């Protein structure tokens, strides 16, 4: 009993477990990874060292590392449709961190969506790296419509030069044209960057148009919609930048890799190469429209660009609460975490927020479909609506229960 | 059930557990972790999406998660005597990234350890964003005696004048004098940055001094002598650099922690925490001394100092093999891995070298003692003297094999 040497830690990890059963996931980052991705990352490859690349280590006794490594970059190339990956990166902040560190120098223009948009912190935030490192002048979307409108960019792209474009976000519901990304770098003589970790699985699953073709380079989490283990990936199609990269993340910017990790990465991967795949991502789509719809109809509140085509969407809800801060608190008492989010063109402060930003895929994996999805958004309008009246919060939080309840985890 | 899906990769898993029971393992960095260290890395934590700090989460649904953090803190800051603790880097190379962002400029001066003394990639390397980004300059070890000369260093730091002096090495079988190298800092109002990854778990043992009281800030790995997750950790007792290096790590540096990782870093800091550490420590020290001994006594190869006081020493082979390179094959064709390595005022080329480097805490955590460590160098010996003799190889190989079938790695 190894347990029995540690309780508080172990009661924890049951607390957490216990805490994840009962609560809705509606945060847009977040899935439900299988337990064959847990149990590789749980394997004894943490205690093998494998400093470099497949066939190019700095030490011996890494043959069978190689194999498992191997298969997660050639599963990767096969899923996304691309000539190189690196699966050593740590995390998505470093798979971007070496991307920059490859393609521009310190104090290099660049272009990134706007941070209340759909932009990133790692898409130049001056509390990032990213932000302290470059310089970073983001686009924004049409005012009215919400919309990237690939016109302004590439008129904003004609003045500011940039040597790199960044695209890709985590608060932007509609398809990426990448191929106008592309023809706006071409047409300014920039790199593009494609940061997907939101989109990975949807992408992955058919669904989302593939950056693959037509972003110099493309970087993602392995975690959020993808549905593998928390870590970092790589993708391109150019034999220079490929080598670039791989030098960047190592001994650019990492040590060893986790070698747990990337058989999790390997794992996770193959589940996404499965036609079963292309059922999940089928229903991450349906589900966040039916949550959508909800939002739509009710005259109180808007949805931002008037729905959504991936795995979420935002809502103002300045209508019917303060800020999105008092939205995200008001729901966690009913066991629903979301997260405050920052609207196109938002008036109130960042930590206050105008919005809140629903994601699909936690539930999704779960195996809810769209009469639970539309339950889910009925009750986030009953609680939001009734934020004063904790009688109100009390009956919902009864009936979240009995849905969780009816919905197991594991 | 589910490995059923993937036979490449859990066959691959399944032949790196045969090939680590099959194997001597004397690469200095590596250690064989818990069955609880595995467990605790391979739960549904990696489910929740935790950036932020204890109680200053972006995200709620975190409280549970904030016990699991502020349980690794808590044990961190206990083991180490420290005031401060962050948990959250991904890796040594990302703790060490975290505290240059967080004491000194780009383009500032730091003297560290030479990349052939001991000095570790991160701490100047021309190919690591710590030669790139900062005016790294190292400081070596007497041509004579090999050991740190505090007097040099000091006539060294009064000409460079750093912002921040790195000690702490990857090669160095010494008891390093924390107190003069904050001397030296102090002397030439530089920082003091100690990095104590390789003996980290010597420290938490008791038999190597503690660079905490002494360092403004201590970086580590996990893993190595501590015997922890992959991973990294930062000690400080100064709460405004406190303040600083928690910035750094998240959002300057990482996004989204790895609290599954951070979970196993609680149970390995709790293992450290027993008595039984301390027999490790004890043991790790003798293991390494017993090796040693066999390579002085010896007339055709010297270890670099003359022997060891922690879990590590070097010998130069050149008397015997062409180079490191060579005395590394040799020795993975009878299944010991360990690594060439450079040795103070190396003559040949890097990737060559005139060195092996053993190390003592992988065997000593599968229960050998001083006479089996023993044996392992008269292996290591007369395969070497004998390298181009496949007879004798072949024999030595049925040795070891009968040793390893002796100490079951699980
Ligand atoms: C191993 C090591 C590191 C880097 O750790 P990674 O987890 O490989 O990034 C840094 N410093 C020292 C002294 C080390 O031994
Ligand atoms: C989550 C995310 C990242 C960073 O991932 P971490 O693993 O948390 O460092 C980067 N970019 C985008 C778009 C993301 O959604």
């Amino acid at each position: 009993d190894y347990k029995a040497f540690d309780p508080e830690l172990w009661n924890a990890i049951d607390a957490e477990a216990e805490r994840q059963q009962n609560n809705i996931e509606l945060i847009a980052s977040e899935n439900v990874v299988s337990k064959a991705v847990m149990a590789a990352q749980g394997t004894l490859l943490t205690n093998k060292s494998a400093e470099g690349y497949p066939g190019k280590r700095y030490y011996g006794g890494t043959a069978v590392i190689d194999v498992v490594e191997t298969l997660a970059i050639e599963r990767a190339k096969k899923l996304f449709g691309a000539k190189f990956a690196n699966v050593q990166p740590h995390s998505g902040s470093q798979a971007n961190a070496a991307v920059y560190m490859s393609l521009i120098q310190p104090g290099d223009t660049v272009m990134g969506m706007d941070l209340s948009a759909g932009g990133h912190l790692t898409h130049g935030a001056p509390v990032s790296f990213s932000g302290k490192t470059y310089n970073f002048v983001s686009y924004n979307v049409d005012k009215e419509s919400e919309l990237l409108d690939y016109d302004a960019i590439l008129a904003q792209a004609k003045e500011v030069r940039p040597k790199l474009i960044v695209a890709g976000a985590s608060a932007y519901s509609r398809i990426i044209d990448f191929a106008k990304f592309r023809e706006i770098a071409d047409a300014v003589g920039a790199y593009l960057m494609v940061d997907m970790a939101h989109i990975a699985g949807l992408v992955a699953s058919g669904h989302h148009p593939s950056p693959v073709p037509y972003a110099h380079v493309t970087t993602t989490t392995t975690h959020k919609t993808l549905r593998g283990p928390r870590g970092g990936l790589i993708l391109t199609d150019d034999e220079d930048i490929a080598k670039k990269l791989n030098s960047a993340v190592f001994p650019g910017l990492q040590g060893g890799p986790l070698e747990h990790v990337i058989a999790a990465k390997a794992v996770a991967l193959k589940e996404a190469l499965d036609p079963a795949f292309k059922e999940y991502g089928e229903n991450v789509i349906k589900n966040a429209a039916a949550m959508a719809d909800v939002f739509n109809q009710h005259p109180d509140f808007r949805v931002i660009s008037g729905g959504t085509n991936n795995h979420l969407f935002l809502v103002d809800v300045t209508k019917v609460v303060e800020n999105g801060k008092v939205a995200q608190n008001v729901l966690e008492e009913v066991n629903i975490t979301l997260n405050k989010n920052s609207i196109p063109y938002e008036q109130l402060s960042p930590f206050k927020t105008s919005g809140i930003r629903v994601g699909s895929p936690a539930i999704t994996s779960r195996g809810m479909g769209e009469a639970e999805s539309r339950q889910i958004a009925e009750w986030m309008v009953e609680a939001l609506e009734n934020h004063d009246k904790p009688e109100v919060l009390e009956r919902i939080r009864g009936d979240v229960k009995v849905l969780t309840d009816a919905f197991p985890l594991y």
